[PDB]
């Protein structure tokens, strides 16, 4: 970001076949698309591109750029969304990443567990949750090497792909924030108040462990299956009161004792002693 991008990413963007829209931002989306000789291989693939609308601004495309630069600098993980491809010559930017076949973690959270109770007229298992936590894990220790602060950890920014393998990814503009209701208005900019830690609401300070409390709160969403962090508490001052002096939300429905001790962990007022997502990683890998 804010450096040389490299051109091993560039991909002809007439070899890119586009279908439906996956999401959508105020000036941002992703639409799937079919890519045709994309890698070594050659290969054709079901991806995703993500793309401003015709409401394109300075500041957008910048955005848009930024979020393309730190990708390509990044790395290959199996947990994380993987960048492709970019398209930054012959028109607008188009940056091409993995396509995941099932969506975010919270819909599929949220329609397996409609789907489980059918019976008021495959199915989840615990292991299958464990199986969630540890593989974002991997990917944010896999971010964390890299010193990259996500920033925005919630299961609506985890995707799952084939076999149900879980990736942290980022809709960043793709999202239309404007309008989501866990994205709390706080002046210049909506942010994630729910899924923030304390220094980061009052600091304005972003680090590996504000990742930590968020994934935190991810985990909370897991073990409940998809349901909102906080729930029924409106974000005022008085939450961010609660917050800072440590009120942490309830064991959530699924969770054992010893997840629930591992959300808690995550949610120390003090940052260094937060657990480090390899710790949080090697943990899971047992469960
Ligand atoms: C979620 C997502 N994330 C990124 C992204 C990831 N990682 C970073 N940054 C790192 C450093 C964390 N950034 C900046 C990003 O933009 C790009 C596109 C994207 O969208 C997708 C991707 C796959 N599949 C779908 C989908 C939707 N529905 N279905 C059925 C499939 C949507």
């Amino acid at each position: 970001t804010q450096l040389p991008y490299n051109e091993k990413w560039e991909f002809p963007r007439n070899n890119l076949q586009f279908g439906k829209t996956l999401g959508a931002g105020a000036f941002g989306k992703v639409v799937e698309a079919t890519a045709f000789g994309l890698g070594k291989e050659d290969a054709v693939l079901k991806v995703a591109v993500k793309m401003l609308k015709s409401t394109a601004h300075a500041d957008e495309k910048e955005a848009l750029m930024s979020e393309l630069k730190i990708m390509s600098h990044l790395g290959q993980h199996e947990n994380i969304v993987n960048l492709l491809g970019a398209c930054t010559h012959g028109g607008p930017v188009l940056v091409i990443t993995e396509y995941c076949t099932y969506g975010d973690l919270l819909n599929f959270l949220r329609r397996k567990a409609e789907a489980m109770l059918g019976p008021s007229l495959r199915p989840l298992e615990l292991r299958d949750l464990l199986h969630f936590s540890s593989q974002v894990a991997q990917g944010m220790a896999f971010l964390a090497s890299k010193n990259c602060i996500h920033r925005d950890v919630a299961a609506r920014n985890v995707l799952l792909t084939n076999g149900h393998v879980a990736k942290i990814g980022d809709f960043g503009l793709a999202r239309d924030i404007m309008n989501d209701s866990n994205y709390i208005v706080k002046g210049n900019a909506r942010l994630p108040v729910k899924w923030m830690a304390p220094e980061s609401i009052f600091d304005s300070v972003y680090t590996v462990q504000s990742d930590v409390w968020s994934y935190g709160i991810l985990l909370w969403e897991i073990f409940s299956l998809g349901l909102n962090p906080y729930p029924g508490i409106l974000v005022n001052s008085k939450f961010y009161k609660l917050v800072k002096d440590g009120y942490q939300m309830a064991q959530p429905a699924f969770a054992p004792k010893n997840i629930y001790s591992i959300m808690q962990a995550c949610w120390a007022l003090e940052p260094t002693h937060r657990p480090t997502f390899q710790q949080i990683t090697s943990f899971l890998q047992e469960q």
